C-alpha cells in the first residue's frame, strides 16, 4: 500500500509538465486494482458475501472495486444497454464470470423484479447490492429494494464505493462502505414505531419500544411513556392493580417540575379521570359493594369497551365480556332496592307470573332457581318497579329471552353455545343504556373514552 | 410561442447545427437551449405518470443545478428544501433566480446518509399531514440512494411523501446531451407497491406469529391483484386458523373442508399445501370432533372433548403472561370439561349425580378429610364443582386422579374452588399465574391421559407449514 502513495506524488509530478487521465490508468489503476485483488476491505464492520448485484451505468471502474471488495463467488450486474460496452475491461479487470442482465436506465421495476427473483434462489446467504455505478434512479431503486428486502431477507446488504490539485481523490482512501437502513441509523426513530403500536392498542409493544427508547437516548420522557401503554396494557387486560400502579406513577413524574412540559401534561384532566376510574375499580374488586358506584361504572364500561373490540373476530369471546357487564348492571340496579337474593312467596309467584306471560308458559314448569338468572333477574326488576327496565317494550324483551337464557350456557362458562352475534348485539345494547343510566349517577371527571392522544 | 415546446424544438435544431460547426457544447448549452427549457418548465411544468399536487419539496443538490431547477418546477411546491453538500452551495442563488422560488438550504456531507435520514425526519414532523415530494435528481449515489431510502421507510409513518426524479432519455450519439424536451419529473414507486406478490411475504410472515386474520387479507387481497387463484387456498387455511383460534369450530370446519376439496382437484395437484395434505386431513377431522361434540354434547365422543380442551389449553397458554384472567378462564373450562369426561368413564353426569345416600355420605366424608376442617359440615352443591368433582372421582379410585400428589394438591385446592369466583365468570378474583399454572398444569396431565384413548392422527400441535 505504501507504493500507491509513493506512486500518487509521482502521479502529481507527471501531471505537472503535462494527459490526466491516461497517467491514472497506466501508472495508477492496476496499482490500486492489484491493492483490492488481495486485500479488500469492507466499512464500517467486514464481512463476506456469497453472491453480490451490481447496478452498471457509468464505467467499470469503481464497480470493478467493489466487486473485489465484496468477494462473491457469484456476480450479477445490472448495466443499461449503453454499458455493455464496459462488461470486457470489468471481467478482465476482476477476474471474475458475470451474469449479466441487462435494464433499462430508468426500468426501476426491472431492478426491483431482479432482486425479488434472486433474493428466491438464495434467500439464505449474505448478498450485496452494489449501487456504486448508474443512474440517480438505478441506484436509488437497488437500494429501496434492498431495504424493503433486508425485513424478509436479513442478510442483505446495501454497499458502495466511497471516494484538490489533481481533478481527484487519492488513490489509497477508498473504502466499500455499507449503506445503513433508516432504522439502524436513526435512534430516535422507535418512537415513531411506539406511536403507531401505541394507536394500534398493541400498548404492550408499545411500552417496550418506549423503554428501548430511554436506552438508547437517555432522555427519560420517555419512561413517561412507557408507564402510560403500561397502564393500558394492563387495563385491558383488566389487571386493575397493576394499571393503578403505572398510572399513579406517571401521574406523580407528571406533577413534578422537570416535566411540566411534556407532551402528556397537554391532557392531565382525561388521565387525572381515568386514573380514578381505576382506583375506584380496584377498591370495588377488593371490597365486592355495590355501593361502590363508581367502581361498577369503570369495570362495566371496559367490560363493554372489550366486548365489542372482540365482536366480529372472537364472538365467544366478545359473549362472554357482554354477559359479565350486563350482570354487573342489572346487581347494581338490585343494589338500589338494597337486595344484593330473599324472596318472598308474594314474591316468587308473582315473578313466576310475570316470566310465564312473557315466555308464553304456564307458571307450573318455570324453574324458579335460587339464583336467578339475568332473564329472571331482569324480570324481578320490573316487577319491583325498576324504571329504565320497565321502559323496554315487551317485543323487544321477548326478543332477548333467548340470549339472556344462555348466560351460563355460553361455551366460556358452562355449555357449548356458539352465540349469534345479533345475540351479542342484545345482550350489549341492553348493557350500554343500563351503563347510561349508572353514568348519571356518579361523577368522572372528563373521561374521553378511548387513550390520551400521545401528543407527539 | 413562449416557452412552447415549438421554440424548444427549433432551438434544438439550431444547437444540432452549431456543433457540427465546431462550437463549444456547454455555453452553447446554457446559452441555445436552456432558458427555452427552463421557460417551458415554468409554464407547464412536465410531471408524471400522474400529476400531482405537493405542498413541500425536498432536493438532493449535488452537481447539476439544471436538473434540480427542473424537478422544483415540475413538482410545483410552495416549501422547498435543498440538501445541497458543501460544494454545491454556491450554486443556490442560481436555483433560486431559475426556480423563481425561496429555498430552504441544508448543508449536507456528501456521503453522511444519516444526516440525510435525520434531515428527511426533521422535516415530516414540521410537514406532518400534506404531499411531500423527496427529489433524488441530483447528488451522489449514496445521496440518491439514501433520500429515496429514507422517502420508502418514512412512508410507513407519513403516506403522503413521494419520491421523484427527473427522467431523461436520450436520443443523440451525435450529442451525447439528452434532447433537450424530453425531460419528464417521475414518481419512484415503493417496491412494496410496484411488485404484485411480495404481499405473500407479507402473509407468511404474519401466518408464522399467528397473525391469522391478517394472513387472510394479504392472501385474499393477493387474489384479486394478480388473478393467481392458488393464494385463495392460502387464505383458507389462513381463515380456518382464526375461527379455530376464535373458538368458531363450525366456521373452521367450512374453511377446511373447502380447502380439502380445492386440494384434491387436478389443478391444486401440486399446490405447496398438498404436501402436508395429512396434517391437514387430521387437523379438519379434529374440527369434524369438536363440532359433533359442542351439538352432540356427549362425553362418549372423545375426540370432540380432546380437541375443544386442546383448544382451550393452547389459548390458556398464550394468555399466560399478558391476560391473565383471560388465562385463567381458558384453563377453567378446559379443567372443566377433561374431569367431567372422566365421569362419564364411571356413567355419572356432573349436573345430575344420581347419588345415592351412601355415596352421597361418603363423598362428604372424603372431601371432609381434604379440608381437614368441619367434617361432614361443609355441604355439597346439586351440581359437583371442581373439588367436588375431583373427590368423587378419586374417591372411586381414578387412575389420573389417583396418580395425585396430595401436597401438590394441597396448594391447588383454593384454585379449584375459585372456578366460579373468576372475575370473567361470576366473581371478582384477579388471578395469580401460579394459580392458573397450576389449573393448566394439571389439566395438561389429564389431557394427556385422553389423548391416549382417542385415534388421534398426525395433529402436529402447531399450524401447518406453507410450503413456500
Ligand atoms: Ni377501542
Ligand atoms: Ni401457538
Amino acid at each position: 500500500m505504501e507504493d500507491l502513495d509513493a506512486l500518487w506524488e509521482r502521479y502529481r509530478e507527471a501531471v505537472r509538465a503535462g494527459n490526466p487521465q491516461a497517467l491514472y490508468q497506466e501508472m495508477v489503476w492496476p496499482a490500486l486494482l492489484a491493492l483490492w485483488r488481495e486485500k479488500p476491505r469492507v466499512y464500517p464492520f467486514p464481512q463476506a458475501f456469497a453472491v453480490s448485484v451490481h447496478t452498471l451505468g457509468t464505467s467499470p471502474e469503481a464497480t470493478a472495486l467493489a466487486i473485489l471488495g465484496a468477494g462473491a463467488e457469484r456476480v450479477y450486474v445490472l448495466h443499461t444497454p449503453e454499458s455493455a460496452r464496459f462488461l470486457p475491461r470489468l471481467r478482465q479487470d476482476t477476474g471474475k464470470d458475470l451474469y449479466p442482465v441487462e435494464i433499462g436506465k430508468s426500468d426501476v421495476e426491472a431492478i426491483y423484479r431482479e432482486v425479488k427473483r434472486l433474493l428466491e434462489k438464495h434467500p439464505e446467504v449474505p448478498v450485496a447490492l452494489d449501487l456504486t455505478s448508474g443512474t440517480a434512479a438505478m441506484s436509488a431503486g437497488l437500494a429501496a429494494a434492498g431495504f424493503f428486502f433486508q425485513r424478509f431477507y436479513p442478510k442483505v446488504r446495501v454497499v458502495y464505493v466511497d471516494n484538490p490539485e489533481l481533478r481527484r481523490p487519492r488513490a489509497g482512501t477508498e473504502k466499500l462502505r455499507i449503506l445503513p437502513n433508516p432504522h439502524e441509523a436513526l435512534a430516535e426513530v422507535d418512537a415513531l414505531f411506539a406511536k403507531e403500536l401505541y394507536g394500534k392498542g398493541e400498548f404492550g409493544q408499545a411500552a417496550a419500544y418506549f423503554r428501548g427508547m430511554v436506552g438508547r437516548t437517555g432522555n427519560q420522557a420517555y419512561a413517561l411513556y412507557a408507564l402510560l401503554a403500561e397502564m393500558y396494557r394492563a387495563w385491558r387486560a383488566l389487571d386493575f392493580g397493576e394499571a393503578l400502579k403505572a398510572g399513579r406513577k406517571l401521574l406523580g413524574q407528571l406533577s413534578q417540575n422537570v416535566w411540566l412540559n411534556h407532551p402528556l401534561n397537554a391532557r392531565r384532566e382525561a388521565l387525572e379521570a381515568q386514573v380514578a376510574l381505576l382506583e375506584a375499580v380496584d377498591r370495588f374488586l377488593k371490597a365486592r359493594d355495590f355501593a361502590l358506584k363508581e367502581g361498577v361504572y369503570g369495570l362495566a364500561r371496559t367490560l363493554l369497551h372489550l366486548a365489542q373490540e372482540a365482536k366480529e373476530e372472537a364472538a365467544v369471546l366478545a359473549a362472554l365480556y357482554a354477559y359479565r357487564a350486563l350482570e354487573l348492571l342489572l346487581q347494581e340496579r338490585l343494589a338500589l332496592l338494597g337486595r344484593r337474593p330473599g324472596l318472598s312467596p308474594e314474591e316468587a309467584e308473582a315473578l313466576r307470573k310475570a316470566l310465564a306471560e312473557l315466555l308464553g308458559v304456564l307458571p307450573e314448569e318455570v324453574r324458579l332457581p335460587a339464583k336467578l338468572g339475568l332473564l329472571d333477574l331482569l324480570a324481578f326488576l320490573r316487577l319491583k318497579g325498576d324504571e329504565a327496565l320497565g321502559r323496554l317494550s315487551l317485543a323487544e324483551l321477548r326478543g332477548l329471552a333467548g340470549a339472556l337464557k344462555g348466560r351460563n350456557s355460553a361455551l366460556l362458562v358452562h355449555g357449548f353455545d356458539v352465540p349469534s352475534p345479533k345475540a351479542v348485539e342484545g345482550i350489549a345494547r341492553l348493557a350500554q343504556g343500563l351503563l347510561q343510566d349508572l353514568e348519571a349517577r356518579t361523577a368522572l371527571g372528563p373521561l374521553s373514552p378511548e387513550p390520551v392522544p400521545l401528543g407527539f
